[PDB]
């Protein structure tokens, strides 16, 4: 299942539905997903997640993107899932340091996964969008053996230039436009901005350095 | 505004992405809004309320059929905005219940001196708080009840609100949102007391309402 | 059991170690409860009720004090409860006009109790007192031969004055002092405020009229 | 201010009071800091930071041993603040593991030139948070690390800290709570990789602590 998906020709809501930084204004085009939409379909996903691997100890690892928000709300409706069990079940959680960097820079650096070794693993990115990273991130993280994979991500962009990953659970399939907000960030702006939005072509522009 | 508008054309979403109790699993026939939509939208109309009536004793009112969520909610937006003022200013919280039959006269036990509380409101700032607006008959028999104990100003807010020829045609000053001639449940709406643990707003299935009745 | 208890010789906490309306800062002597505690506490309140009254249709009742807060935060955990239910079950929300008023102001009136009749019932007050208000409360609610009548109450004040009422929950017992915040108001006021607090010799004065 | 204070005589909260999962009844002996009071004093905490660090592009710097709740948490409520701003102000989000061996020297890959990205900070505005102290040393060890980079300001926020003679003796600038020689688990705090799901912070008791090991 291919999460909800918004399509091409979506317009999206005006900046006036909701509330918004009013310091972004003139930066953002237009709410896509607002906030607490992600909220509920992030609901739904730890649900589906817990559907196939709740039951032994997991390894949920983070990106480094730098985009922890996701990770975080998704681990917490994965938490609540687990009082509800009747023997007490361990987790670990961590951030992968590297996503496209290889090697021997796994082996060891990226072979604390010798500690993923036997274990079920969880991987969390926020947005995909050529899949280079992640991909380039199961060739490794796949070396280290683990006993099982899969791969939980917020948003999937439909580019031509999707180099063909499709991770295992989806919350949205996205036209292939530049987002912020919620958990994705522009050169450390639009952190404290929590819905999804298209930038526009000003937003972009002042935003750099 | 017209809030967000819903497009007769909208399908909603299927049950299978979001989360729903699986005891109404099949009494429904989509996800209309769902419950974080909602918050965003209500925490965006608070901001427009204060616009207006804000820096004032404001009397808030309540419109009584089955519920409170939506007011309830709203009102924590609200109060969460008053925390700034420099000024403490009060608020007033109310209740009323009016679906009489019609109206068809009748006497002094409930009904004209439910004013007698109203004369509370009387040079005072109104905020009519509904639910959804369907015929719009109720709203406009509170306006009249209400204009009459002299208020110096009445503004009305609805979360929804129905596009249908059966519409008296009232238009609401702050509408979250406005939708096509559906019947929907939860979050906020019950059908006989069902679907209250619903949060999301679906449109109901023949099943389910045609299973649960009176 | 007695809830969570606060001693008489309770000093609470300085208005400073949390987020109070600067407005009230004269008026307010100390924090007492501190919102998410009450959340917390009012969290497994609900669970106790369902432990005895889920598994049949229940009406729960608001009395009109004027203070719907908790009621709705109550009822909110209510719900989440009945969400794992296998059958769907009905409840029905309201709010009774009066609480010590009597006789056929219940008859009729308080009739609509007639309403009550057969059904299990739920009495929700934020705080009680002398006691007053809830047992002539339960005497007509009583003539309406409820199949049966729980109390659940936010707070229940230690005063020489108990006139003997002891609701069925409780969430927390306290020394008698004069409270506001959360869900209690003092002539419309406080209702910004949401940690309980002690107020002052002064915000009593100037909150009047 | 040394946050809200917990004497070595307190006795908690028994388990009977609050919502706890059924599978750690047995390895807690009582609540000692409930999840929401939590919440309120970070909310405060958050205030109290914007009041020195406000204004200015912050570099959020974490200390990473079993997790990061805390943090998150505390950032929710800084965001929101810098919502407010009539300019838009940068922030930067890092994540520091530290606890090498003690440091004993050690080369090239991991260590030195992980202040190649530290450079990153210089002339900067930093806050490390972490979550509870207890003898302070990685703090100390930090402290040095970071104050080489040469920054503009550092200022540490922890949500708690421990009273106990086992201490390097440092005193963040931030606290959420100072706290009894105890070992405390759950909201923030692991023990294992257990207790994750446990939402209030208790005292362990002897069977779990004993049944949950090395
Ligand atoms: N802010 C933001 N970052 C994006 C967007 N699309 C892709 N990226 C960033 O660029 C990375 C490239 O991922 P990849 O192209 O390797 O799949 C993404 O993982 C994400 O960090 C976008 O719409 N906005
Ligand atoms: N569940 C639900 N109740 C509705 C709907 N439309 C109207 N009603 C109920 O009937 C009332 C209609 O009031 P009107 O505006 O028709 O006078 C609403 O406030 C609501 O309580 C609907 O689509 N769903
Ligand atoms: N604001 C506030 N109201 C209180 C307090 N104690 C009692 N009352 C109000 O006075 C009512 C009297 O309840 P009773 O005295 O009948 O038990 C309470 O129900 C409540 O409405 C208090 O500490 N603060
Ligand atoms: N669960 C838990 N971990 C602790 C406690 N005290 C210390 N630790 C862990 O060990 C670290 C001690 O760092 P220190 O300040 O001793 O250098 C803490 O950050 C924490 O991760 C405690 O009471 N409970």
């Amino acid at each position: 299942s291919p999460g909800v998906v918004i399509s091409d020709d979506e317009p999206g809501y005006d900046l006036d539905l909701f509330c918004i930084p009013n310091h972004y204004a003139e930066d953002l085009e237009r709410v896509f997903i607002p906030h607490g939409l992600i909220m509920d379909r992030t609901e739904r996903l730890a649900r589906d997640v817990m559907k196939e691997m709740g039951g032994h100890h997991i390894v949920a690892l983070c990106v480094l993107k730098g985009g922890y928000k996701f990770f975080a709300d998704l681990l917490d409706y994965i938490k609540a899932l687990n009082r509800n069990s009747d023997r007490s079940i361990p987790m670990t959680v961590d951030f992968i340091r590297l996503k496209s960097y290889s090697t021997g820079d796994i082996k060891v650096i990226g072979g604390d996964d010798s500690t993923l070794t036997g274990k079920n693993v969880l991987i969390v990115e926020d947005i995909i969008d050529t899949g280079k990273t992640m991909q380039t991130l199961l060739s490794l993280v796949r070396q280290y053996n683990p006993k099982m994979v899969k791969v939980a991500s917020l948003l999937v962009k439909r580019t031509p230039r999707s180099v063909g990953y499709k991770p295992d659970f989806v919350g949205f399939e996205i036209p292939d436009k530049f987002v912020v907000g919620y958990a994705l960030d522009y050169n450390e702006y639009f952190r404290d901005l929590n819905h999804v939005c298209v930038i526009s072509e000003t937003g972009k522009a002042k935003y750099k350095a």
